[PDB]
């Protein structure tokens, strides 16, 4: 069982269920869970980044997803947490790499830039890649961490 | 009242580096150019040079970033964890445009194996071009990821 | 007046009314004629890219704007009637250079692939931008024409 | 058995053109490249080796094209002017395989300038490597396109 915790701002609300359902087709082991609006009125995208970083970080799930309009807003926030390698991926590639080289744990998304069917393919990817487990990406990992250590 | 912009990279953005400088001139006269990264061929740890500019950036050394890895990944997770930082990961000239006007970026992060050095170029001048808006709602929002970072 | 005509098949049926108010946010000298279809249900793209480019190489309008799946149905149907140049487009700088060195007539877009307001920018970018009017693409220009004429 | 795959480019795209033949060679032992484009540095016109490339593909002298330009957008105009020619500007995997999935596209463009060299390659593996579905509705919407070939 590995859960994904989702989160998203208004522009991302109308696409929601379908984060869920591209969830679910990586796999039968990838368990969604929604931590977004519940409505389609503005709400801040800091806000719901924290929630599922936090999630991510404290180990309650595996994975974040989260959209926002560009996606950029849901990876700055989400990166403050410890713990958090949160990466910003708009095609296969990225979000393939994210995970072999970065061993990323949260996958943001932007909604007004990619289409639908790119972010479930991002997602799916995302999901299904595993870290290559490479030692000079398991360093430069380990100073991300003593960078967060630092401050 | 010029503005300087401070330049990373890891060793496969190296061999674009002085395009990144170049860019960075191209995007107006008040640019200054402060270039940070490998000053050769070496394969090395995106996170030392992601920290390099990010704390000149957070200390206020500089005004922006610029920061050039494989994917941009590993640079914008780097830069971020550096507290009075915003990097934003682009692939295009709206996403440059926006991080600006929305979420006011301080540092651009891209990747030499995903992104042309044209676009490359566009997104360096569209971002350093760009003014923050200053409208209610994102103010409140970049307020938000600063009390987060308070926080930890 | 630069009149532009709009085609699309199913997947961009509910994005057909964004196309019409993207094509008049270019300007007011920008007419958008739409001619994709009226319902939601399946269509052939090549039915409707002809009918856009038709138009454009008849000169009935100035420009085209069509919008399938990935785009890529679009481009290939529309750049077999003569006169036409249809660039498929993914972002900013592609929509300007298409214009700037390739004179392009029709700007393709996929709706599962490129979110709406980055086809809004690629929308405007290639109407108002203009052709370099330089002798190297006018030279290339035409000898598109000439593989036209050899067939 | 094997199926050959022409590749052609303009002078941006020459400084990568071993990098299409290796890419080529990577999707797998029955791919053959096959360079067509400018043997050397020289500014050259992309509709001359978008004719070249494109006539082998329609002759069925090979059976897919690879096409470099700046943007790819000159390549696959010139190229679809052949008939019995399906060329497709991709710019990332999804966009590579659903060409070949629903519009069984024998030729790919790619822009040098717009897109970073390893999506490049993995556009072209994707490409050559990801079969035509033969759904009705697509073999019913290639058809119409060779409608309009024949049309004029
Ligand atoms: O893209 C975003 N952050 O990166 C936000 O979703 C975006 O600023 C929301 O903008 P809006 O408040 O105009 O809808
Ligand atoms: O993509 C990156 N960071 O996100 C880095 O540039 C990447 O890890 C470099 O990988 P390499 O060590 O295979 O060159
Ligand atoms: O993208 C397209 N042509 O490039 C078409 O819109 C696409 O094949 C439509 O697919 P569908 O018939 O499964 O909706
Ligand atoms: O983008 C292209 N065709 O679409 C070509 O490579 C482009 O016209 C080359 O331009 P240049 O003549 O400035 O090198």
């Amino acid at each position: 069982t590995r859960r994904v915790a989702i989160g998203t701002d208004h522009p991302a609300f109308a696409i929601h269920e379908n984060l869920i359902l591209y969830v679910k087709e990586a796999g039968d082991e990838f368990v969604p869970v929604y931590c977004g609006p519940k409505t389609a009125e503005s709400v801040d995208y800091p806000d719901f980044a924290s929630r599922v970083a936090e999630m991510v970080a404290r180990k309650e799930v595996e994975f974040g997803v989260l959209a926002c309009g560009s996606g950029i807003g849901m990876s700055i926030a989400a990166n403050k947490v410890p713990g958090v390698r949160a990466a910003l991926c708009h095609d296969h590639y990225t979000a393939a790499m994210s995970r072999i080289h970065n061993d990323a744990n949260i996958v943001c998304v932007g909604e007004r830039t990619t289409g639908v069917e790119v972010i479930r393919e991002i997602i799916i990817t995302f999901l299904q890649t595993p870290f290559s487990g490479e030692e000079r990406h398991v360093r430069r990992i380990e100073k991300i961490r003593a960078i967060e250590a630092s401050h």
